[PDB]
């Protein structure tokens, strides 16, 4: 059984990004032998999050869940041509090579199609510094497009991205450290 | 009189990044007709910061100060090959073209020299989405180097960067909107 | 008198990018005391360019012209979510801190609005490694938009970008080395 | 049998980058059922390369070989904080989603450790615009380090990167289009 964790980083209530992540999570679970959690970073304790205070039980649980995941869905709205500070604050408290062995699917929504590359240029290098095993294609959606109530061509791309994410999940213990630069120094 | 604002984003106490920003701020003030403030993002109210709650007076004051600055010193440690979530959380609550008319100096410290480009590839595009007028060269310092108790060649580069920052400050009202894509839609 | 040099990097004949650069060059020259050249990288000798062979007179002249410019207009179509290899091949043969003291205006055309950030994330850091003094806002145009036969809002942004470029040009000998990390090691 | 293609992009003779790519290619071939080619972009016809002239037989063969590869080793020296124009010129003539279904290993050498992130921030997004299936961790080496005559810790990282590359190769026809946004529009 794969353990899939979704992490969404909008600081606003009624997040369309969160709906996108939830959609992706349900899609993967309907087609694989998986369990899931959805970490809404906005629902973590702000003081504990910014201070990396792992005596906060809910924050510690979120971190542990991410560390135990076989795949991560990482979703953010685009703020100022990049990922949210809220999402990055969460990534900052994971251990150094937290993503070793893991697959990942980067998702975003934005107000403008001008900022599609924020995922590939901004978020992707961050995940690769955490030793991630396999980050599949990014998917970005413009605000308006969404309502699976979305345009056909857009829906095909999203579904293909989520399919690829699911196909890239690994059971095998041999892959657990892949992505780490020095796999015998743990992972 | 120029108004200079420094913003430092380490979430850790006893921040060397903060010492770097303070050094840069003092350097500029000793050589120009300027006033300064140093916003330590860690000292802002975490809940209010993450929620963009401007009824918090100290947060509102920080935002206003940034909006009134002629120059910004933006300093962060490198976390996960990029700027901190803490710093980005602060940038996220500034208005859309908050940096129109302004000069900026990007500063960072990091544990490894491998991540020098995090400023130019990560932070610089963020400032440019906020309509910044003039971002001078980045300066990055490796942890060890610091203690102006720092290596000669390193010190020359830092000082040149801060000099350039100071020389790039503008008094003229005509430059107030430069950097904004549509300067008559305010700034 | 300012010396302005435009560099356009499409490898295709009938380049709309070239027309954009020529437009920007004429705009600056009509409003400042300036001379101009337009280097079409496609018109340089391919063997000499790829080998950095400065015994080719036309290639050497192009390099010298760039080194003597007060401002550079650097224009490229977007290929594979970045600047062209053709343009980069030219930038690769300039000396290490070739752009010290200079202003620069990054321009691009692309088939899709999805790749606007290729300038800020891809080209801007390259110019900053060459010690550039002042790179103003990027301007990107989608293929269709062009024909000053272009949409009003788009035209305003382009013109504002070119205005800012012109305003940022410096006469003063004191600015000649600004941008260089060690200005007394020449520039 | 996997078909592995190495592409090295230094424009200088006696390229250490080429030696790195050749080393990686031999490493993969010694541990998997594979054939290999090494495309030295410098050895392609400069005029034909810059013009994308596929009536040049050697250029056409290189492009076809890349399109038929199950894995690509893409190696470049760092020039001006990014990949070479020479390498990018070659990538520019591949079809739009040329890398669909493929694994890739990004390699670089550079004079300074300051530019490690040029791979993750610069090259990685380019490959992802070509629909690549799986790009494993980057490896960067500083000039001095090289002579497998290299430092132990450095050698471990390189070998782990190449191991991961080899493990990520896919035989299965089902993976042939993975990475493409619309896999039924070919690949
Ligand atoms: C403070 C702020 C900054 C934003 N910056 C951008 C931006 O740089 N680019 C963009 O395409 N949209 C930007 N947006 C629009 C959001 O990305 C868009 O509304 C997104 O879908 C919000 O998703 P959410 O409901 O999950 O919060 C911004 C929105 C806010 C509130
Ligand atoms: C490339 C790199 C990545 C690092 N990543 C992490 C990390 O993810 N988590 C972490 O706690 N420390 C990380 N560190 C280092 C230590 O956290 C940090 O250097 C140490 O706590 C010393 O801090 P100080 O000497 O400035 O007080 C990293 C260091 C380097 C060089
Ligand atoms: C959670 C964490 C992640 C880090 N990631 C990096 C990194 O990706 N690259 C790096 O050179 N240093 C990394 N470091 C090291 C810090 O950048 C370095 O210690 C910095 O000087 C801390 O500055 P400060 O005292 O202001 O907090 C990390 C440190 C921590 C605690
Ligand atoms: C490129 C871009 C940048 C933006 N930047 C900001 C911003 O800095 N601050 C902001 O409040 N809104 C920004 N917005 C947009 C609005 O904040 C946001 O679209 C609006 O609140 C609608 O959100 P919703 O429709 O998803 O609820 C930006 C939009 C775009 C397209
Ligand atoms: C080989 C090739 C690759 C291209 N890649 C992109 C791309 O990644 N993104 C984009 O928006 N347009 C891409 N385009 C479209 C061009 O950017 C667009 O047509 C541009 O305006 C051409 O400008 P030019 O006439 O000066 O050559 C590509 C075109 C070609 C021929
Ligand atoms: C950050 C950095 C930038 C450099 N930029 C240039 C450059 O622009 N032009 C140049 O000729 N050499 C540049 N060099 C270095 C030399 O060109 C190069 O190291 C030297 O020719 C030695 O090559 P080899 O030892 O691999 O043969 C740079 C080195 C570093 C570390
Ligand atoms: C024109 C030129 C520009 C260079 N720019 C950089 C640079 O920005 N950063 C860096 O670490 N090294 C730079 N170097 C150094 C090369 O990356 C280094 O020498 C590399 O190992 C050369 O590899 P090669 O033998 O395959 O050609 C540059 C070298 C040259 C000749
Ligand atoms: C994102 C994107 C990527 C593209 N990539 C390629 C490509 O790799 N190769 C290519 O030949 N054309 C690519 N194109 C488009 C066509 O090559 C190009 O638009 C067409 O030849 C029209 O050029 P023109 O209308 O400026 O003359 C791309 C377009 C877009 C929007």
């Amino acid at each position: 059984t794969y353990s899939i964790v979704a992490i969404s980083g909008s600081p606003s209530r009624n997040s369309t990004t969160a709906k996108l992540a939830e959609y992706a999570l349900a899609h993967v679970l309907a087609r694989s032998d998986s369990q899931g959690r959805h970490i809404h970073v906005i629902d973590l304790d702000p003081k504990a999050l910014l201070r990396g205070d792992l005596s906060n039980a809910k924050l510690k649980e979120a971190v542990d869940a991410t560390c135990n995941a076989d795949g991560l869905i990482v979703a953010t709205p685009i703020y100022k041509a990049s990922y949210t500070g809220l999402l990055k604050a969460f990534l900052d408290i994971l251990p150094q090579f937290a993503l070793a062995g893991k697959a990942a699917l980067p998702l975003a929504t934005g107000g403008s199609p001008a900022h599609v590359l924020a995922l590939d240029y901004g978020l992707r290098p961050v995940l690769h510094s955490m030793g991630v095993r396999h980050v599949v294609q990014s998917f970005f959606m413009v605000q308006s497009q969404f309502s699976l109530a979305v345009e056909d061509d857009v829906a095909s791309q999203l579904n293909n991205a989520i399919d690829h994410f699911r196909l890239s999940l690994s059971s095998e213990p041999s892959t657990r450290h892949l992505g780490h630069p020095r796999p015998s120094l743990d992972a």
